């Protein structure tokens, strides 16, 4: 991803115009490609036009870029898109909501499953890594980074996410399904076996324990369902035929014709067109924008790091539950024990940010 | 359904015109039985106009075309489209959002329900089938490919998904009604006798085992209520005849009139109309969208594929409450062990995906 | 209601251009009234200017078309058409999700509720009665054809819906305000009688009863406040002046003046007017939506049946609560008993629904 | 507010037409101010222009009159007014969806704190109070009616909601915030003492009673935030600027200019402007909605009445947490008690409802 | 924040239009800065075209000026201003509903954690100030303000936020991520042991104290998610760039010509354009508005005051968790006890808001 809000904190002189200059993750990056093709095309048929043309041929192109350039009446490309895009970014927000984080889970284990020392520091481990092997096979099957990453289901062996006795029993299922609903199954089954002895003191504390992995499920099979069903084809195939027909119209039709037959709008000739480029950029930006967002998970610059929360998440989850399970810091008098009022000093540089409560809008009225 | 995801990952030179070339699913498909409609009228009118009309004839058709073509004002066509789409996309997606998957359920019963040996086994299969029936009914009534493959409820009982004792009972009822619900009160009931006895521990066991029944209840009947209610046809048949208006206008009033009159814009004449055919594809696609999205359950091939997930999910409950009950794989010490800091390794193809944690963005200020 | 989802399965060669042939709940239903209106105003206005009015009126009267016609430039209608519209039809779905069903709360009282005898059939059947007033309460206070078929509080007594003691108790309040909460608090209160007794056996299955009621209640308060507050008479207001003032410009300033003068634009006489009547039609069920759908509890062909849902409830409800208490069908082994892997057959009219399963989209990459 | 939806129930001949003659909450009541300005500066402008200024300076009010008319080009007011009021009503929805109603919780009350004697109608009385007091402050903080009803805190010991000792204890807190909060937590406290004693049996009940107080600290809390957050000044001002530009560019510039200098537009002179009156109407009712709508507790017709649900609630609480505590009518069988399918009676005036029951869109394919 | 809702509860002859009067927190405040730029712009260009250029040059600059003011076609900046706007206030909302309150939370533990006297106390205490803490360290890591109060974690323990004890332990976890989920992890603990021992009664009590802290966590997420992914970048230039270019074709286009020409359109001059500066007024508000919510924690005007709600939250949960853990005043009869039907006194001033509950839309029909 790309992190600007550092940048625009505050509205000052120029705050949107610097931004301008930015080439990662940029416009001038996504359409540098589609640019030259655009200026060539544009080039080549001016100089066909006005070198091999002859004067019956050049009246008749005259006539068809008049006929062409009446064409262009803001068909409902700035509609489509906008309507297409909000529809897009929609979906992309929605789709970063549903990734799983192990935070609300890795509290309730490290506080609920009792015991300090082995068989209950193994058991804590193998409860808080099946729910860091679920995440980690469906962003597997939905990431190509990750994909790339865990080519096949021996690397998260050698990588160390799952056992050898684990990838045989799950090889030895026999079913042509995506196998990433195992994990939450050996969950539950682990922690009934775990209530089912001296680790867990009442059914209260594992009805909330196998409540958060329904969560957690829901959250994976909403991921797999946003990456099996797509915005659909005859959409996506009507915005691109509406702004390619645009274009299309603008360059046999948007061309300087000679001044010398007293055209109605056509009096100066220029050597390149400064209001087509300004409107081509605008209008394939809006485009690109849809095309980068409309899969988040890839290897653009503005698509989500998923291979860095692979880790964060396992180191975080293997730390908390292990190395923290009851160690805390001494209970001692805080510096307000006496005052009812506390007042934490303000700095200097921030002392313009004080302020009185708020007592409602009816107050002195 | 269509999935073409794994195409627009990146953005490209060539990422969304590269799908233009698709058939399955595509506005060529959708529309080539009304194009050539449009197609034959166009020409058999132009024809009529060019050989049987005579020169006051002739006159009076241009002063008609005149007046014809100054309504194509674009009325709000652009409008309704797209103000009647963007509903039809959120009732589409609100539609598949209510599919009832029992994975929440199938957990539950298989961690709660105990006993490994029979009259446990046949208990946790019945309970997990009597979960299947009730989607497979709600299914079938409102999905005409399911109905297709279950046109009877004898070819229930033939299929295996119900037994002939109760299909007896369920024909003994006498109501004029839907008889969808009645699953549901059967698990209710058996969930309460197997408490009644040495299966269920706890009632806080029971309480979370009929808290997941009453959602997919809630969503079955969502999706009835979604099949019973649908969009006003007088909505529907607004925005069908603003659509046809707009080309029975440019049928009579987009053609080429004869060049010998001096007429202020019709100047050239062409064999086809090239501009006219571009509007046809990208105002009759925008409306095709919702014509293939207003009915999600059906045979196109942008529809839900309900046929695949009555198998699916049959078999992997199945398999999950049976063969899985307690069955999971030897607890062993991980890699990371003695490490509190796990770095798992990265790939030489996935090598340029390495990134530093983010720590907010007022670091550094 | 009007159902015509089994119409529009598939996208076919005339899916929406034959639902026009339609006239229940249509806008020719809906306009036949307004079109004559219309019609009779503008044929008498063309009489009036061509057969009394002399030359100098005349004149004058074409001066004022022509200045009547300057202002009609599309004013915000296709806006506020839309954007009231969608205001509109998102009140209308809100109104619908907030019915009440006592389904959840049917099952847990027959599942929970113990005892079959007498003193258990009568306690059984109260309480699922006290659901039932609740809601045929809040329907005859928000809904015309509920009310016409219970006038008075007697004819609910008189129907079975609740008995004489039960209307003396309500009678004794002496409240000025609508009294549709009373049976919650009935049915709270017969609860705990019940608990204190041997017919709840724990207090976790009594706060689970207590829990669907509460829900229940906040629906009916829900749609007590839809019907209470309304939208703006303002915004009503506004959109039907900037309706009516369109149509009332068209009135003047699109008729076919004499084509003597040379006018620019009015050169053809037609005896009727083709494409004003279709933008009457148009923008005209664009507001007979709206005003169709801003009460959806009334006796148009497009509103709710909530006659029909006070005796399915009820029929349904009571005959699970009573005669479906613990009589369920026999356990015997299913078909798939010995097989891991289930295939249900297909039939040959649906053997073209076949397809593999969805592994990811990273698969094959 | 305005209740006109019993007038709106079905579609008629004269139905948004007749909502046109309302003066209470009607663009005439709330322009009848502004029209009379808008009147008075444009003829005041034209009899300068007619009588006082001479020929050169009329030909140069000419020409700045035609420099002034094509400015108005539809700047996009019917955009940011549209845009705007969307964002104005669905702030206004959302903040009458935070009113609370303690009807989930006196349920809760009455039926579990046990007791019919004193100490324990005491108890469940104060508890109810403790619950009125909190809205009644919050309601009082944001609502310009409450709080000229009760200007001070003593008035809300002098209205008999909260007691001398009460008042005292609150005074003795020493803070310099809105004590709206305090209540919630002397209901915890009660709540607490009543269990620690023989008024509440389980712990299962006393977590259930502290969890609609939190939902109703949450409501409150929403409400104190829609308060204090306001829409942006920047955003109204842009939307006031652009609506009162139209307008100054419509004064001088849509006045019916000498007819003697064949003018292209200017052609007859009429008293007043007809189609700019209608123009004033729709774009400042546009406006005024959200005027309006943009503080919903105030003074305003179509404002919320607040001060009608502070002795509603009261009274309704009051009543049943005291004197229906367990007293509930006598259980006798009804009418339905042998028979399987009841069928209540239709009334003459209903008849034409009677309907069968939907059973799939897939029947009889 | 700038609150003016006091100022518009009433609908008046001027309620928005004395709100242009305003400069805090207004477009004038915003634009003074760029204001000058154009202004400047504007005149050097037209001194120089006016004093430096020839007859040919100037015939040349009038040719282009044509050019230029053909390609003012309102290119959709009317569009993408809005559409993304909406977006970003719909951002700007969901990032305040997510700010942490601990009212929630503080209620539960002062009325669980039982025991006054020394232990309890300081237990109570320190379980209040771990929720504080973490919320204090995700504010300081997303709020400019709040980071410049709190510059280092050392500046914590000099404010009594957390001791030298946390800090030490906090300093030993050797993880390269931001740390704020470690309090989390230690109210967790701590809850624990105060559960094994005499402070908390039942495992009830113990769930639901556990379940509050979920949320906050989710909520302090969900915050740090908003500030780590922003709106994309290639958005953002788009909307400028499309803004930009309008006042560029503006700047040369919209200059008064020499009207010896008879151009068509050009025929007085003016020394200032008037309907310039308002549409560059009115086309900048709305940008800016975007420009300041695109961050909501900054030094703005219109920017959330963090810096109160980090010490009335403090200052609030310490007095209730400790002042106020079992004082509750006394329990009197209220002064309704022996009246069924409580009335509270009107005021002179507010008699007017007397009104009859309301009964049913179909009351009296
Ligand atoms: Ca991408
Ligand atoms: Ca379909
Ligand atoms: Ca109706
Ligand atoms: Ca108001
Ligand atoms: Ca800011
Ligand atoms: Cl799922
Ligand atoms: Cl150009
Ligand atoms: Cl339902
Ligand atoms: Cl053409
Ligand atoms: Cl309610
Ligand atoms: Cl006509
Ligand atoms: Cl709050
Ligand atoms: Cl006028
Ligand atoms: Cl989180
Ligand atoms: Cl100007």
């Amino acid at each position: 991803t790309i992190t600007y809000t550092n940048k625009v904190a505050n509205a000052r002189l120029g705050s949107f115009s610097s931004l301008l200059l930015c080439w990662r993750g940029s416009i001038y990056k996504l359409l540098y490609g589609e640019f030259l093709v655009f200026i060539f095309l544009y080039y080549s048929i001016r100089g066909l036009y006005r070198m091999v043309l002859s004067s019956d041929q050049q009246l008749l192109f005259e006539k068809l870029a008049l006929y062409c350039d009446s064409y262009i009446q803001l068909i409902p490309i700035s509609f489509v898109l906008g309507f297409y895009v909000t529809l897009v970014v929609s979906r992309w927000w929605s789709q970063y909501e549903n990734l799983p984080w192990p935070d609300r889970l890795m509290i309730q284990v490290s506080s609920f499953v009792e015991g300090k020392d082995e068989e209950g520091r193994l058991l804590r481990r193998t409860l808080i890594r099946y729910a860091i092997l679920g995440q980690v096979l469906i962003l597997r099957s939905i990431s190509t980074s990750v994909y790339k990453r865990f080519p096949t289901l021996h690397h998260l062996v050698l990588a160390g996410f799952m056992t050898h006795g684990e990838h045989k029993q799950l090889q030895k299922l026999g079913l042509p399904h995506n196998t990433f609903w195992v994990p939450w199954v050996w969950f539950a089954n682990l922690s009934m076996k775990a209530y089912l002895g001296g680790r867990i003191r009442d059914t209260v504390l594992l009805q909330s324990l196998m409540n958060e992995v329904c969560t957690l499920r829901t959250q994976c099979g909403q991921l797999y369902a946003y990456d099996w069903i797509s915005i659909p084809l005859v959409y996506t195939q009507v915005v691109t035929v509406a702004v390619y027909s645009f274009f299309l119209a603008c360059l046999i039709g948007r061309q300087f014709l000679n001044p010398n037959k007293d055209y109605p709008g056509h009096e100066m000739d220029l050597v390149v067109p400064v209001f087509t480029i300004l409107q081509f950029l605008f209008y394939m930006g809006w485009l690109k924008v849809a095309e980068q967002l409309i899969n988040p998970f890839g290897e653009d610059d503005d698509d989500f790091e998923t291979n860095w929360i692979i880790d964060r998440n396992l180191q975080v989850s293997l730390l908390s539950v292990d190395g923290m399970h009851q160690n805390l810091p001494p209970m001692e008098r805080d510096m307000y024990w006496n005052e009812a009022a506390p007042q934490p000093p303000y700095t200097a540089a921030s002392a313009r940010s004080r302020r009185h409560s708020f007592m409602g809008s009816t107050f002195n009225i």
